C-alpha cells in the first residue's frame, strides 16, 4: 500500500507544517504536525481542559465506533522548546493521504502548555522518530510509520516540504518527478531514537566547500537549522549588520539584505539552500531586523536539519531493518 498527503504551511513565515489527518469511525480529520523528531501521534480531545482549547479541532473517541480505550497506558511529553503535554491513550483507525493503520495509538490530551494553546493551527502532533522515544507509559506504543511500514510497498516515507507553498509527504514509494539529480543515501544511527546522520561539510554562498564532519537529526519538526557555532558565524560574517541578539533569542540581520546560499554536504553530494529560504522573516511586521533561518545548535546538544534545511531538498526517511537518510536537489 501507498499514501501521500499534502502538507501546508500554519503562516506566511512556514512556522510549521500542518498535514490532515483521519481518525476514527466516521472520520474525524486533524490537522497535525509531521515532526521527525519525535514519536507521539497526540492529540487536542474532548478529555482537553477547555481553558486549554482555543480554536483546535479535538479528537472524540466516544463518537468514533473503532476507538478502544487503553487501560492503563498514560503519556507525557516535554519538547526541546520547552512544551509539554499529556493524557490518556486509546487506539484507533488512523489514516493518512489514503494509507490506512488500524489500531495505531493515539494518544489524547488532557492538559496541554499555553505553546500548543496559542496555535489554532494545530491540532496535535504526528511523530515519525524511532518508537523508542515514544512516551506512552507503561506500554511503549509504536509511530503510524512503523506500524504501517510492513504493508507499504517499500518501508520508507518522504517529506517534500514548500517554501512559503505546500507539499508533500508521501509513505511507501519514491515519487521520482519531486526532485532533479539523484537522491543520495547517507548512514542513519537510531542510537537517540532520531534519525541522525552526519553531514560532509558545507559552503557560504558561492565560497569553497570546508569537508568537515557535522553530525546532527533531520527533524520536520523543528523550524530553522541549528549548526555549531564556528558554520553560523562564518555565515552571518557574510551578512552586513547581522549580529547575535539576547532580546531575540539568536541570530537577526536587516530586513534589507538579500542573503547568501547554504550549501551542506551529503556524502559527495550537496543540497543547496537559497538565502530567501535562510531570510525567516521579520522579527515583527515592519521591523527593521529580521530572524536569521540559521541558528547556533550551542545550547541545544545536538545540530537540527530543521524545516529551513529539510524544504530546499526532497527527503526519504528509509526505514528498511538498518535505516538510512536520502536526500535529492529539488
Ligand atoms: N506557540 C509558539 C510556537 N509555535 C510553534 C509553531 O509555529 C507557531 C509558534
Amino acid at each position: 500500500s501507498t499514501g501521500s498527503a499534502t502538507t501546508t504551511p500554519i503562516d506566511s513565515l512556514d512556522d510549521a507544517y500542518i498535514t490532515p489527518v483521519q481518525i476514527g469511525t466516521p472520520a474525524q480529520t486533524l490537522n497535525l504536525d509531521f515532526d521527525t523528531g519525535s514519536s507521539d501521534l497526540w492529540v487536542f480531545s474532548s478529555e482537553t481542559t477547555a481553558s486549554e482549547v482555543d480554536g483546535q479541532t479535538i479528537y472524540t473517541p466516544s463518537k468514533s465506533t473503532t476507538a478502544k480505550l487503553l487501560s492503563g497506558a498514560t503519556w507525557s511529553i516535554s519538547y526541546g522548546d520547552g512544551s509539554s503535554s499529556s493524557g490518556d491513550v486509546y487506539t484507533d483507525t488512523v489514516s493518512v493521504g489514503g494509507l490506512t493503520v488500524t489500531g495505531q495509538a493515539v494518544e489524547s490530551a488532557k492538559k496541554v502548555s499555553s505553546s500548543f494553546t496559542e496555535d489554532s493551527t494545530i491540532d496535535g502532533l504526528l511523530g515519525l522518530a524511532f518508537s523508542t522515544l515514544n512516551t506512552v507509559s507503561p506500554t511503549q506504543q509504536k509511530t503510524f510509520f512503523d506500524n504501517a511500514k510492513a504493508s507499504l510497498d517499500s518501508p520508507v516515507f518522504t517529506a517534500d516540504l514548500g517554501y512559503h507553498a505546500p507539499g508533500t509527504y508521501n509513505f511507501g514509494f519514491i515519487d521520482t518527478t519531486a526532485y532533479t539529480g539523484s537522491i543520495t543515501y547517507t548512514a542513519v544511527s537510531t542510537k537517540q531514537g532520531f534519525w541522525e546522520w552526519t553531514s560532509t561539510g558545507y559552503a557560504v554562498g558561492s565560497g569553497t566547500f570546508k569537508s568537515t564532519s557535522i553530525d546532527g537529526i533531520a527533524d520536520t519538526g523543528t523550524t530553522l537549522l541549528y549548526l555549531p557555532a564556528t558554520v553560523v558565524s562564518a555565515y552571518w560574517a557574510q551578512v552586513s549588520g547581522a549580529k547575535s541578539s539576547s532580546s531575540v533569542g539568536g541570530y537577526v540581520f536587516p530586513c534589507s539584505a538579500t542573503l547568501p546560499s547554504f550549501t551542506f554536504g551529503v556524502g559527495s553530494a550537496r543540497i543547496v539552500i537559497p538565502g530567501d529560504y535562510i531570510d525567516f522573516g521579520p522579527i515583527s511586521t515592519g521591523s527593521s531586523s529580521c530572524f536569521g533561518g540559521i541558528q547556533s545548535s550551542a545550547g541545544i546538544g545536538i545540530n537540527i536539519f530543521g524545516d529551513v534545511a529539510l524544504k530546499a531538498a526532497f527527503v526519504v526517511f528509509n526505514g528498511a531493518t538498518t535505516p538510512t537518510l536520502g536526500f535529492a536537489s529539488k
